[PDB]
């Protein structure tokens, strides 16, 4: 049961409406149907559309200065017209000894060719509701236990999109299940940018799920996709005070850490090559149990004397007890599972979350159940275990 | 001339040797030799564990991580301090001649 | 006298900064000849634990964070070994009586 | 039979290989390699020089 | 309008081809312009209203 | 610049019938453009001889 | 996609009018220039309001 692997879980009692969330799992249950674990596995898009690029670290070269004495009018450079230059126009105190004919405020202009430094870009991308994919996963809640790093061979997958349709998954021997997930009921994607930096950074997130307005509000130099020059390149360049015929251009350094410090309280997002994944989000989805079938209801009870504990009854940390038994034969069997209170002396109270538990050759030993508070005894044939249930 | 270097600061860390150790909820603290080495950053925390997390019991297991952390090359901000016994003030004078 | 990379072509050689503010710079730091950084934690974030993972993240180059806090601050020149103030004063008596 | 050991405590320490380092009133912190080792106790303090 | 939502309300539900049968389809549609698709077959359709 | 009697190289043609969806024209070095013309919302053919 | 965002600016000295700036009859001005270098280039076009 995949839903034991997560500390966020819910339980639901022929068709059912669920909200499925990233980082959540539902064990679906119904009378005479095998229970199912169901989750939203991923939300992603292949190569979502770029919005604005930003520059985090400017590169400055080909600095030029021109100055004019106190009454000869404004100094000028041809570079004040050219694209990809940052310029400042200022007044310089000039006189004799700066080799003017006159004393007063001269005019000075400084211009520099201001590109962006290699890999120092913050790139925005935005999702399309007509190209985003919601992956939903299902597994039959059999008596088989697999680790988080193992795969229920009965684990089945459905991909939902606006063009995708009510899908039937064949749950192996357990019949079939019908699924309809409404992607339009899910995430408000227009409020989001997948902010990205250098993807190759080993000690950083691949992306951040930033708000739409916040990404437009950044005070950095910026451009739209494939443009050859940067808007607002002043935002990474300071110009000094002028001294005679000179003024200094100061490169305001790498704003990578400035951005990272401002990405506080922001959810990460994952990039798998071309696939851009959200790590928070949900879908309303409709599930149908009409064609599910319980396996092996025709089997004999296994011999009560031939069980052993492989995993002793243990609290799951949900309200449910979990256990695993090993039987000495290889017989296809029902398991004689019951629990009885230290109260009513024979009434069974084992509310199985794994209904009709069965052993088969190389499978079926795992059981999950809810119990009433106070002392109980759990029985699995001749296996017994006293159980105090919390309350 | 050569005022005394005070505190250096590091502007950008060079991070390496991220090592992790973790334990199941009964077994108390997870541990690394890193925690006692020079030039490492470490954090100790609690991670949810259970069956299939290759662990005996459902609860919170101790986890410790340690990263080796030098300064990036030439990413230092050095401070210097003046000494009143070695500082020089320079005063200059010129006669206000007709030159 | 706060000093970064002397070879930075598009920065001041140094800045004249207040002693308390300099000791309040929120970064990893060490004295001259010390081998390893105090407070190396300040440039590392740990991502919330996942089973047997906790995520070591390098908080990036803080040079631009410093330079924003050094905008408009008085420069200091460095003529090789000589560290020069560019603001400040002295009091003198000038004797005219033998001119 | 054999209940699981929790915490051990030490009742009596055995101390060996004491080292000291010191510095003059403006040379910043004194340091030892043993501050960055396992199984050492260290104190840092100020002394009138 | 809605660029990918299917609106073919089939009166012939689960249409299937078999050897010598199954090619005919009947459907209701929403008013205004639509495109009908049958694999790579397409046909623009103005629906009355 | 080509005269009205002269053909621009990058002239690209799309023939919208009823059997027609979003059509892609490759504009040489200028990338691709795509067109969908809604033929049933063009001229009112029922009123026209 | 824009063609030729990566090309160098052409030599400002080497332009000649082939069709002088003319009022199109729409709200636009049209013109054609001949450039005497062989180079692929961006054209250094600009206009200034008095
Ligand atoms: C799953 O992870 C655990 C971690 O301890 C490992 O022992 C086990 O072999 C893994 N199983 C496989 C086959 O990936
Ligand atoms: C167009 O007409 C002009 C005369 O007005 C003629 O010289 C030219 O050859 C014609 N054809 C083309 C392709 O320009």
């Amino acid at each position: 049961s995949r839903c034991t692997h997560l500390e966020n879980r819910d339980f639901v009692t022929t068709r059912v409406t669920l909200v499925l969330e990233l980082g959540g799992c539902v064990t679906i249950t119904a009378e005479g149907k095998p229970s199912m674990d169901v989750w939203l596995d991923s939300i992603y898009q292949e190569n979502p559309a770029k919005t604005r690029e930003y520059c985090l670290h400017a590169k400055l070269s080909d600095t030029k200065v021109a100055a004019r004495c106190p009454t000869m009018g404004p100094a000028t450079l041809a570079e004040e017209h050219q694209s990809g230059t940052v310029c400042k126009r200022d007044q310089s105190d000039r006189g004799w000894g700066n080799h003017c004919g006159l004393f007063g405020k001269g005019s000075i202009v400084t211009c520099v060719k201001a590109s962006c430094e290699a890999k120092k870009k913050a790139t925005g991308h935005v999702y399309d509701a007509n190209k985003i994919v919601y992956t939903v996963k299902v597994e039959p809640h059999t008596g088989d236990y697999v680790a988080a790093n193992e795969t229920h061979s009965g684990r089945k997958t459905a991909s939902f999109t606006v063009s995708s349709e009510k899908t039937i998954l064949t749950m192996g021997d357990y019949g079939d299940v019908s699924l309809l997930c409404r992607v339009a009921s899910g995430v408000d994607l227009a409020q989001t940018v997948i902010l990205e930096l250098d993807k190759t950074s080993e000690h950083l997130p691949t992306a951040w799920q930033v708000h739409r307005d916040w990404f437009n509000d950044l005070a950095l130099p910026w451009k739209h996709e494939g443009a050859q020059n940067w808007n607002n390149a002043e935002r990474l360049v300071e110009f000094g005070a002028p001294h005679a015929v000179k003024m200094d251009v100061y490169n305001l350094g790498d704003h990578t850490g400035v951005l990272l410090k401002s990405l506080a309280g922001v959810p990460v997002a994952h990039i798998d090559g071309t696939k851009y994944h959200l790590k928070s989000g949900h879908v309303t989805c409709e599930v149908g149990l009409e064609k599910l079938k319980m396996k092996g209801l025709t089997y004999t009870m296994c011999d009560k004397t031939k069980f052993t504990w492989k995993r002793i009854p243990t609290d799951s940390g949900h309200d449910t007890v979990v256990m695993e038994v090993a039987f000495s034969g290889t017989k296809p069997c029902r398991i004689p599972v019951r629990a009885v209170a230290h109260g009513s002396p024979d009434v069974n109270v084992a509310m199985l979350i794994t209904p009709n538990p069965i052993i088969e050759n190389n499978g079926g030993g795992f059981i999950e159940m809810q119990l009433p508070p106070g002392d109980n005894i759990i029985y699995v044939g001749e296996l017994s275990h006293q159980w105090f249930q919390k309350g």
